[PDB]
């Protein structure tokens, strides 16, 4: 066992691109955070797979960006729910941290 | 697939906490819970495998366990427990949660 994380106590940004932080591994699920600066991305990706993930919007505001670059709003406090098959990806449009929650984890 | 903007329309009841369910599926189950300060979700164990993860979206918390202990759970907290290790949540101010469980029960 039993954790917490205060994942909006200190966050950290890379100019360069996305940071990607494991929150949590085991055989149940796979816990980890990406913390963007505006307009940084996680590209649209998937894994060809069984299972689903879900992604969080703790703080800011962006897009859940999918197949062909399509895109759904992703206000703070979003959640999108997908398979893990399933092209997913995220933009920023302001400073953003958001928390994917896979299971099973791959 | 399916996204739910979660602060969006938040529903608040006087008497008890609002479940509401976000998504089900094998793989997880998806649920949120809305608190008026002073609610709670009572301290809670399934005597099964598996994990939950309760991510705070809106307002500010405790994350309760065995023997009423509490963890703060400021907006942007997330516990991370066995389902059979007793779990509660305690709102100090008005919070919405989010409790994903994996497997589902």
């Amino acid at each position: 066992h039993m954790k917490s994380h205060n994942l909006l106590e200190a966050v950290r940004f890379d100019d360069q691109r996305f940071v990607m932080e494991l929150v949590h591994e085991s055989e149940n699920f796979k816990i980890v955070s990406f913390t963007f600066k505006a307009g940084q991305e996680l590209p649209v990706h998937s894994h060809n797979i069984e299972g689903e993930l879900n992604i969080v919007v703790l703080e800011g505001e962006g897009e859940f960006v999918g197949d062909g670059d399509a895109v759904i709003p992703a206000p703070r406090g979003a959640v999108l729910v997908a398979p893990i098959s399933t092209p997913h990806g995220v933009r920023a449009v302001t400073d953003m941290k958001v928390l994917v929650t896979i299971a099973p984890p791959i």
